[PDB]
């Protein structure tokens, strides 16, 4: 369908990951009203994030963040590839992330990234599986959203991001109904105790699983979380998503697990990447007390 | 007026603002009998940051330690520009020191300094505008006094300290008697919440914001604090004040907000400063209980 | 006794320790089947130790889990020296490391080693006693089992492993029935604090003791503690156990005591170790309250 | 008089400080019988500081603890100037932390340096005075004793060790009888608030002052504590004690102050300390509960 500012399109490896490409028009636009604020004032001053959420949004007449909330917190959908036109090579890696920063912050907050002690973490790669997995498995509160941007790819062959779906993982039934699904376990990257399954607010099924993280205490935990690793890691409904550079993956970090795939080594390999963590938070219609 | 061992006089940029000046007599009365401890004898020992307030206030016959209070804690005035004739030169630095350990002493206790390990810190600068805050958003205990002194200026165009009083903000009610003026929010440099304003003793307007360590949690908060920012930053109630070499600023941190103006970019600039904060102690005539 | 994949007798100091040997047919299906994780996988995905522990005990006919709980339980042994035929060089250390995480998740959980930062710790050696003690006794969780392996072994005089069974000691009832053996005492390595003695579920002593550790508050406590010290370093009830490569020593370390003997200085010596230490978890029919 | 294996006599300062020699046949039979430990044994083995304390008082017919114990709490007296004959050369400085080791034993405990990371420290001076203070006011539990003993001293003029006993000093009642002596004040090297005097058992003032880590709150508190520290500092009841290679002060904490001399610099100067701080703990007939 045709928006205000952006075009929104199913992608081809699932009707659950939608494409939405921000118009040229649109882009220089927010680009020029952002020009203002550097990168480094957004790691400094962390409102001005919210500043150019809603530039951006404005630009899209109000359109985008219902749009974006309504997709993430559907449990049909809940990813989002995201792209504008016109940024799409490393040399704008800070436009990059003034973009990323503003479709974030429509629908949340980032968290904290103790690798880079700012709100995002920029990753250069110079090569097996990285195997599928939930984020922040190992604190106390929930991350609803993960959000992996492309930067940069060099002779790159390979490398997909992985994405599987729980309503699409042909095992869910049978490590969900297990006694274990529902045994709280240790995380360590202080310690932190939950489920590798739970619920969301209607009964279904969702998850906060790492296997680095998690820290079976016995060998009746040890041997149900490895065949819990195979029945993931060799499911059929595993989406396979190339992410051009100047491409980001935005998805929901309850239900939506993401790894990558393998890639070749070569010489003069070099990717680089942008990632954001955060938490939902948004207007609704629902109850409160007092004045 | 003319007091003891002291002159006192409004400034040309606000009669909120009172330039104190101690006499030479006073001044070199004060360094005479404070010779015998240096700057080290008062980073170690901190009584001894008392002992040179009492000699100070003594060679002032009493006068000074009333009229310091009476002019910070007043909501009319709340901020003095203080110098003491005769000492205005780098070289004197630690005299500069002493005479502000002096004063600060009178009406208050300087907090320890992160920056500087000590109760006091230097900052040498060899440009852009700091934008008006108050210190000390990232802890659970007030800072009811920031004083800022200027040790060394070189070769320096511009760069005057920015004052502003929270009763010549022309946006003080707008923002005020918004509800988000009353919600808790998180600031960080462990975490504390307190909101942007509060109020003092008579139910009138104070506040504890700085743009770079509150932590908006949504697009709500966000949006908020970047217009609350634009109206402080563009206040036509902003006093440019210079603070020559041997002045310091002493200010309510409650209700004055402080920054720094650009300057221009030089190959020779030198400027060095010296800050204390701390909290009001003072005896008055007020209840207490038992015996 | 012949049991499936693996041969047990008694060791030549004593009926209490026995030798558990995996067959070669055993060790080559093992290595074989484990090949694909290196011992890096393991030190990433804790549940993979539980993975290779079950390939091993499905490779003896379930018969190895059994056997290691029903010894290392048992009051009157609680000690075993295992091999596997093969498996004998320093060349092989990976595959030793591998072996012993399957032995040891079979029966328990390896804790975390502050020397190594994993789940086990490498040492090498290139002489005087190493006095009996237990493990873990300055954090408050009880380590149920030591594990320690020769790893590599050159030019080597001495230097047996040391054991010592409470059940073999001489003068058990003089320091147990002693008041002091019930003080809580404080061990540092946060203090923690508890007795030299304890029981064990059918009031048999057992203990928590280590001189360097062990911190006695005043001249009563630490004139028994040096008494305790020479009663059970002049044991006659001491094992001298030579441990050669590729073999391991795993020890009920609440009632077995070990330590290290004298060695001789020679230039080209080189000793290399390998250690885990854990808690026990198993199956048991026992009782449980709630569905 | 003459004691079992040392003497005893009043020091040339004060009746309140007494001179405790160990005889020679009582020293070369200690160092013998307490070779087989060297020192690196007691800084690894905490109950070994016990054995030599037991060892030292054996060989003086059980005489030398309750000498020791029955001085060090004696209100009159609270402080000894221990020597061993024919240690008195820097190359013994093993030696003197042997035997400075077992007589703090004897009486107590001595706690972990955070300067050494052991239970003692060496210093190395390569000389303004020390002023008079108590150790240990910036923790929680209290120190009843310091143990300063000389262990090198080359072409050192001065720097005797200053003491004061509170019954000599002439301005005790005026200080004690402020209500700020009851004040509880902020101790900093987690900080810790208690008042600076407090009294013993039977009501009689103690001390618990230094001038670096007292942190007086305002104005009040410092002005005070500034004439406190002159008051002390000028007090004609300060004891001035050389302390010759090989001798060492044992003092009670509470009721003594201690500092030390100003001395001549020197090119070729050289002096070496030892420090030992701890708690009493001793035997005694008095009440407990239950069996
Ligand atoms: O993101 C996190 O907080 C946990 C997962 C880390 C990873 O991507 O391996
Ligand atoms: O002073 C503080 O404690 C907070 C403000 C720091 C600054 O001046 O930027
Ligand atoms: O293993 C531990 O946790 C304590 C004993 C350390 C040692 O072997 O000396
Ligand atoms: O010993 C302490 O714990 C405090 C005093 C330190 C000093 O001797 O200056
Ligand atoms: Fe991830
Ligand atoms: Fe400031
Ligand atoms: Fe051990
Ligand atoms: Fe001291």
């Amino acid at each position: 369908q045709d928006y205000s500012g952006f075009t929104l399109t199913p992608s081809a490896q699932s009707p659950r990951l939608l494409e939405l490409t921000f118009t040229e028009q649109t882009t220089k636009q927010f680009l020029e009203q952002v020009a203002e604020w550097p990168v480094q004032a957004l790691e400094y001053k962390s409102f001005l994030r919210f500043r150019v959420a809603k530039i951006l949004d404005d630009l899209c007449a109000n359109q985008l963040q219902p749009l974006l909330l309504k997709t993430l917190l559907n449990r049909a959908e809940g990813a989002l590839l995201i792209n504008a036109v016109g940024v799409d090579d490393v040399k704008q890696a800070d436009e990059m992330v003034k973009l990323a920063t503003a479709v974030a912050h429509l629908i949340g907050r980032s968290n904290f990234d103790a690798m880079s002690g700012q709100y995002y973490a920029r990753f250069v790669v110079k090569h097996r599986v990285m195997e599928l997995h939930n984020d922040g498995t190992y604190v106390e509160e929930i991350t609803d959203y993960v959000l992996m941007m492309k930067i940069d790819e060099q002779n790159m062959q390979g490398g997909n991001s992985l994405l599987l779906h729980l309503d699409d993982w042909e095992h869910l039934d049978n490590y969900f109904r297990h006694p274990l699904a529902r045994r709280p376990m240790r995380f360590a990257a202080k310690d932190v105790f939950h489920p590798v399954f739970d619920v969301d607010q209607q009964g279904r099924p969702v998850m906060r699983y790492i296997d680095q993280f998690v820290q079976p205490k016995d060998f009746e935990e040890g041997v149900w979380l490895s065949e819990l690793s195979d029945a993931i890691e060799t499911s059929k409904g595993i989406l396979s998503v190339p992410v051009p550079v100047g491409k980001f993956l935005l998805i929901n970090n309850l239900f939506w697990l993401h790894g990558r795939d393998r890639f070749t080594p070569h010489p003069d390999l070099r990717r680089e990447l942008m990632r954001q963590r955060g938490y939902f938070a948004y207007a609704s219609n629902h109850y409160q007390t007092h004045q």
